[PDB]
């Protein structure tokens, strides 16, 4: 019987394994993968790394800084500088030294206004609580596009809001809560946060990638601690302890952290079952649907004409476009992504299609030279039996103040973590390590 | 390990219906439930000499295919009882009786209802019942939820109350939870608002003698000996070019191919391999089951009668929004049924029966009076708490839903096909339903063995 058993070598669980055997217990990490790092994945293509999963990290976040630090991991900035193209419908791209240049001074005025009212609601939203809002039922009982379409502001201004809000929760304004993004909002400390590559959560890349953090963390647990290729399928607990069922057998232990996304979590055979209000949050918390992206050139030849590599298309089925080129300088990358509906229609064609579609967005943006394209890398996180969408959980409305109230409080011996149960920075790497500190500090206070 | 033509993975009446119908055509089946009965969302026990239902009860004009299936199997109905007045509880003021309920409302509020009930109708036709995402006007009514559609009408307080009443005594979920979209679905499949929510001439104008699960005991006696393997959970599902592979606890079932009858919630959680498409995890992923603790509280007489009352009343602002009168043919024991729906079922369900009995007490004495208090017995069940079917009365779909993982309902994933009443087209959500998807499900099956 090993004290603690995690279920998930993600951020979350690795940080929690580390915490609880640093203060001394006994650690076994079950992860279904072979590799570690869950939503962050880095593989090596032509001859630099290429994030798959969660690559940012930007200020604010101070877990995954600290950790950067200590593990010896460091950053580069992602590049800012360039004229950005912005395309709507059937018009001309349009240069501009700032995506927000495109836009008149009433339609900026009238989205800095949005923004910021949407900020002052989130800050009335109790970061470990949101059904404590004041205002909870109301604001769970609406969808973000009914709240934005009562605020007035313009079909331009709503339909660049709502690239932004894709591009944050991988799901359409309708799909969400307002509560659900006002949380959200106030977990990253504001709405430049989330959207702003200077000062904000796009700022700075990992040299080598993020999978490989994950994998220095990995590497501060004892040999035989980490299980890859253990995918759990049953967490039974009585009371003297847990029992882990795997297709290779059991593992006994005395308490649980299970660090999975929410509706993987669900799919567990938990013994007892799980409270039906636990059980019925699952059901409430669908994964966003993302496909990302990353378009190989020899070079980034857009950076000669004088662009950044940021393409604004909100008529496109792709996001905004980053460039993603290495510190070395090659090889030339531009990054993107499909999201919300457009990831679902992208995810039921092949890559090839997936491919054509970037390539020819970028030849109307950034020019006729993005059809010279080296390789084109792409991962569907809805996909990936092991993630089942990214970047994580959205809550419809109605499930905020109903079922909300069962995410983190542990069931008997089983205790939960993951970035879904974050307080700041949800849905990121850095309320991934948030959540693993938090589920470590109560199963270590449970065991004494 | 045996070999099969067609396992079913469930043994409510899609599995069942499923089952008999691939048996009936001459091909070996096996029926894996994982309870230690049948009937799924159907549930009776004998208490106080008579049937309990705790699970589904009643079946209405229109519903075709249970009509059919009770007589062709030999149990009888016996009507709801509608007579007496109803009493009807407002956010202010003292109970009022009526001989219907609408006689509760002003003229206003009425004609107000009656038109609301309309216009959801007109949407509710203009969405094809195969495929919801093709409606017109799909993405507008997915993108809205049925409680921003009811405020966009203006109709007054009483009227948004007691239409929230049935819509939650209707989908187990709160106006605010569901799709405008799929609620007019919903209302197609069943023919309108009125087939919803009337008694007579509608969904709860009969019931069952001897209660559902025996129906569903007697269509399970048409498979032959062997074929219903009880208290075997299917755990994983593996395809390949020439078959499926079922896997329980102890063992391993061959078959050429499946049809997995559970609640989609259940569905996403049987291990399959290959991994199931993205469109179709996700999809499963935005079918949350509804929340509802379905109730019979135990008389020695149905006392109300004697005062004129029907037995039913309605509360909009109160944790059980609607009963109805229980009692069986005989007259004796009286049962009061009803329901805690949506958020209340979930506040509900944290508590124990005798705190729930103790709810449902309060309310009937502020509505039917003294006699309230002189409990017999107290009988409820939380379908959210049942592992094996994780809510009632089944899923709905919220905003954005339909339109972008909905396409993914009913096609089969290789030689995996699906049944279940929330893949049905006609009455969905219903036994009746239920029944429908195990019909389309055996045919499809048979079509593609050939
Ligand atoms: C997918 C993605 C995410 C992402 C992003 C872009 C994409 C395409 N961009 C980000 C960014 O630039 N910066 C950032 O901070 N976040 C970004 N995100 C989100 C981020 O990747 C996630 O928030 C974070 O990685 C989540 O970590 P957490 O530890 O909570 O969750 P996980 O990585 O999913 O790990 C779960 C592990 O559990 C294993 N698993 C799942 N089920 C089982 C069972 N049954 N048994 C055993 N193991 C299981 C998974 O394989 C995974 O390793
Ligand atoms: C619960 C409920 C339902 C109900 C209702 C009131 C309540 C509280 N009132 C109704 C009514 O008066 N009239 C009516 O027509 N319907 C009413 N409903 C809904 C109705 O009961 C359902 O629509 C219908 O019963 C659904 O049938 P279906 O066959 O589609 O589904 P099921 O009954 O859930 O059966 C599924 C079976 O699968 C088994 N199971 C689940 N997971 C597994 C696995 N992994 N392996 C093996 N078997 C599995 C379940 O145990 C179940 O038997
Ligand atoms: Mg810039
Ligand atoms: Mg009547
Ligand atoms: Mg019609």
């Amino acid at each position: 019987q090993v004290d603690v058993v995690v279920v998930g070598a993600g951020f979350a669980g690795l940080t929690a394994a580390r915490a609880v055997h640093e203060a001394g217990r006994s650690v076994l990490v079950l992860e279904a993968r072979d590799r570690v790092g869950g939503r962050t994945c880095t593989e090596e293509h032509h001859g630099t790394w290429i994030d798959l999963g969660g690559q940012w990290i930007g200020p604010g976040q101070d877990r995954v800084a600290a950790l950067a630090a200590e593990l010896g991991v460091e950053t580069y900035p992602q590049p800012t500088e360039g004229d950005d193209v912005v395309l709507f419908g059937d018009g001309e791209p349009q240069r501009a030294p700032d995506v927000a240049l495109a836009f008149s001074d009433e339609e900026l005025t009238a989205y800095l206004e949005l923004a910021g009212a949407l900020e002052a609601i989130a800050e009335k939203v109790p970061l470990d609580a949101p059904w404590l809002a004041p205002e909870a039922a109301a604001w769970d009982a609406t969808t973000l596009r009914e709240w934005v379409a009562g605020t007035g502001v313009p079909d331009r201004v709503a339909g660049l809001f709502e690239v932004a809000v894709q591009a944050v929760f991988a799901a359409t304004s309708a799909q969400l809560s307002l509560l659900h993004a006002a949380h959200y909002v106030h977990s990253a400390g504001g709405w430049s946060k989330l959207t702003d590559t200077e000062g904000g959560a796009q700022q700075d890349r990992l040299v080598g990638g993020v999978q490989p953090l994950a994998e220095r963390l990995a590497a501060r647990l004892p040999d035989g601690a980490l299980r890859l290729s253990t995918p759990v399928r049953g967490l039974a607990q009585d009371g003297d302890g847990v029992t882990v069922r795997t297709a290779g057998g059991e593992v006994r232990a005395r308490r649980a952290i299970v660090a999975v996304p929410p509706t993987l979590a669900g799919r567990i055979d938990h013994d007892p079952p799980l409270p039906p209000q636990r059980d019925q949050l699952l059901q409430h918390m669908p994964q966003g649907s993302v496909v990302k992206f990353h378009v190989i050139y020899d070079e980034p030849w857009w950076r000669a004409e004088g662009l950044s590599g940021t393409v604004l298309c909100p008529d496109e089925p792709i996001g905004v476009t980053f460039d993603g080129t290495p510190p070395a300088g090659t090889p030339g990358i531009v990054t993107g992504f499909f999201e919300g509906p457009a990831a679902v229609a992208a995810g039921a064609r092949t890559r090839e299609e997936r491919r054509d579609v970037v390539v020819d967005v970028l030849a109307r943006t950034l020019g006729e030279r993005a059809r010279d394209v080296r390789d084109y890398i792409d991962r569907d996180w809805s996909a990936e039996p092991w993630t089942r969408g990214c970047y994580g959980a959205h809550l419809p409305p109605g499930a905020w103040t109903v079922y909300g109230p069962a995410l983190r409080v542990p069931v008997g011996r089983v205790h939960w973590a993951g970035t879904e149960t974050a307080e700041r920075w949800t849905g990121y790497i850095d309320g991934a390590i948030e959540s693993g500190q938090r589920a470590a500090a109560e199963v270590l206070a449970a065991l004494g």
